[PDB]
């Protein structure tokens, strides 16, 4: 069972703004293969933003992001 | 950034024993609704034993389960 439901993602936090839990939609990078994952909320997804990661990930603007 | 993410899944709980977070391996149903998730811990997946949540109108014995 998903924790928090479908509008609260207690299993990840935004790498750009640090929000936790991710409220709303969640976007997850499929290119960053580091174990920690790379995730962002919608606001940070929609905003042009250079955050390479919060846990020493290597996320480049060419990386692809999908929603869960 | 995913919390846990290795033997700790803060985005899911077992539908069989209600444990949360699922510590250890996590099995997720691929046939149940993408929205309404169905998850199990290792113990509940491997054990052949009735629990009151072992199958429902939504999650049915033909459903397939994958590892995370
Ligand atoms: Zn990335
Ligand atoms: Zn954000
Ligand atoms: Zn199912
Ligand atoms: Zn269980």
């Amino acid at each position: 069972w998903a924790a928090g439901g479908s509008n609260v993602h207690f299993g990840a936090g935004c790498d750009s703004c640090g929000v936790y839990p991710i409220i709303g939609d969640r976007y997850r990078c499929k290119d960053c293969k580091e174990e920690i994952g790379y995730d962002l909320c919608k606001d940070c997804y929609e905003t042009p933003s250079k955050v390479p990661g919060r846990f020493n990930q290597q996320h480049t603007p060419d990386h692809r992001l999908e929603l869960a």
